[PDB]
Formats: C-alpha cells, sequence, structure tokens
C-alpha cells in the first residue's frame, strides 16, 4: 500500500521548480559547475575520456607558442558549456540504465500478479524498488535541469564577453555588464542607465 | 503479464554520440513535436537570448571604424558566436526533455503506489493492477527513449563547444588556411580538439 523511499517519497507548462532551479543558476552564470562525479559515477575508461573537456593538442600549440583577455573568457565559456553538457550526459546515461532496470522489475512484478494474485508480497518488495527507481529518476530529471541551466549561462556569459570585445567602453562597464543576473530574454538584461 | 510499448546499453550511448560527432558543425534537431512545452517563461527562458537594440546601438556607436586595421576578426566572431549560440539551444531542448522526465518519472510513481495498494488489499483484482503496471510499463521505456534525446542533445552541445574552440584556438596558429579549415571540418573524437585529424597535417614530437 504505501511504499517508502529514502528520496522524495495541447499545453505543458513549465513547472514551477523547474524555473526556480534556473533563475538562481543564472543569479551568478560565472561560477564552478558542480561535479556529478559522486552521483552520477562514468562506467568506463572510454566514456572518461568522452567527456572530458577535450585539450588543445601539443601539434597546435607549438605553431602558437589586445582580445587575448577575450580570448581567455571565451575558452572559459566554452570549455563550461562542454563541461555542463558532458555532466548532463553522465546522468542521462545514469538515467538509462535505471529506465531500464525500472523496466525489468515491472514485467518481472507483472508476472508475479498473474500468477495467482497470492504472492502479493513478493510482487509488493519488488514495487518497493521501482518506487524508488521512479524518485531517483525524478531527482536526476533535476539535475539534468540544473546542468542545462548551467551550460545556458556559460554560452550567454561567452556571448557576453565577445559582443563587447571591441566596442570601446571602460573596463568597468563592460565587467558590469557581463556578470551581471540573466533572466532569458535578452542577452544583457537591460543595465538602461549604463553611463 | 504480457505487458507492452508502442515503440549493449553503454555501447548504444557511445554510438549516438559518436555519429553526432562525424558533422559537429549542424543545425540541431527540433524537440517541438516530441516534448512540447509551454507558457510566456518557458518561451522567455528556452530561446536563444538575443541583443537588445539599445545595447545594440550603444556598442556600435562606441565601436570606432577607419581603415587601418582591415583584419577583421567579423568571420572568427561569427563562428563563435554561431558555436555559443547553439550550444545555448541543444541545453535548452535538454531541458526541454529534462522537465518532461520529472513529469513522467512522478506519473510513475504514483501509478506504482497505485497498484501495490490493489494488490495490498483485493488481490482478486490482478487485472486491474496489471493495467496500472502496463501503463507504468510505458512510461518506463518513455523514459529511456527520453535519456537517449538528453545523450543526443549533449553531444550536439559539446559538439559546438568543440567547433567554437577549433576556431579560437586556430586563429593564431601559424599554419596555412588548408590545414585550418581541415582541421576545422574533421570529425570530432573526444579527448584531443584535433585529435584523429591532427596527426594528418602535423607530426608530433
Amino acid at each position: 500500500h504505501s511504499l517508502t523511499t529514502l528520496g522524495v517519497e495541447p499545453s505543458f507548462p513549465l513547472h514551477e521548480s523547474i524555473l526556480k532551479v534556473v533563475e538562481e543558476e543564472w543569479q551568478q552564470i560565472d561560477r564552478q559547475l558542480p561535479s556529478v562525479a559522486c552521483r552520477y559515477p562514468v562506467s568506463s575508461i572510454e566514456a572518461a575520456r568522452i567527456l572530458s573537456v577535450p585539450k588543445v593538442d601539443d601539434e597546435i600549440l607549438g605553431f602558437i607558442s589586445s582580445t587575448e583577455s577575450c580570448d581567455k573568457h571565451l575558452d572559459l565559456a566554452l570549455c563550461r558549456s562542454y563541461e555542463a553538457a558532458a555532466s548532463a550526459l553522465q546522468i542521462a546515461a545514469h538515467t538509462a540504465f535505471v529506465a531500464k532496470s525500472l523496466q525489468a522489475d515491472i514485467s518481472q512484478a507483472a508476472q508475479i500478479i498473474n500468477s495467482d494474485p497470492s504472492d502479493a508480497q513478493q510482487a509488493l518488495r519488488i514495487l518497493n524498488r521501482t518506487y524508488d527507481a521512479a524518485s531517483y529518476l525524478c531527482d536526476a530529471a533535476f539535475d539534468e535541469v540544473r546542468m542545462s541551466a548551467c551550460a545556458m549561462g556559460s554560452s550567454t556569459m561567452g556571448r557576453r564577453y565577445l559582443w563587447l570585445k571591441d566596442c570601446k567602453i571602460s573596463p568597468a562597464s563592460k565587467n558590469k555588464l557581463t556578470v551581471a543576473p540573466f533572466k532569458g530574454g535578452t542577452l544583457f538584461g537591460g543595465e538602461v542607465h549604463k553611463v
């Protein structure tokens, strides 16, 4: 009857908690990306290499060794976008595995319930596991949301530096415009009183 | 007990990522039909932010013009802006999918408990529980599908990020334009920005 878990026990409106998650990440778009290493462990050396931010080949660096400040900021933005997306992928990968196990468990319980509705205790034990898996999936979905919000914030931060790189305004005004909170809609939000 | 749904796990995930990476400079697939979202709020959030005319006008007026320089970064700049826009869009799409995933996950858990109560009370209602479980079975496959779509969107974002960085790092790289073109459009393989193609143009120490 009352199962239990250690976790959370033509229009599709956006959930209010999703909006809140996005808005809070966007209050400070230039921050470190949350690690997902402990909750969504990467399952292999291959995935591991493919998930890490790709390095600039030494071969290319050999042929290189005042927008340099811009160049570093743009690189950082792109690196964070990649990192936020890699994390979302790691989570999605975990979700796939869980969705699958949950599916196998449902069939199992169905098979028990069918073979004479009396082995309730067994089927109810299996359902208790599925219920937990469902809670986990809902939590994983909110983590995916958070990562997307971070990726969107980094993209935005990058475009802010890019669009201000050639105009002649004090570093103060440029910095103010670049770190300002983001609300979606427009790139700079709208510092009406720039001067 | 015959459950059904109308339409190498790790291997499958790798395949999708690799397929998207064969052409990193490409338009993103739409999620509007499969993962529709509504509200003035989500519309503002999901669309790539645009530069406002008052800020754009201000930037322009503060942008000096003359002959001299001649080295207009315009090209590179457009490539970088496109990469960051695509990164935003790929992420926003993954967000729409995630939103649906939260909804389905929560619905699935309410159904599981409903089935639990049925078989907990008078087990005789086997067919009743089976119909509830048949629905949870579908929701679970939906979730697996959504997870693969999220993986796809993430791979696209990573591809776009990598494209942006290839243009950024080749900018002041003292190599010919033909070599730069080749490295930039090469398939992305992970590990390094140009790995898999780099050696075909520059040997290592």
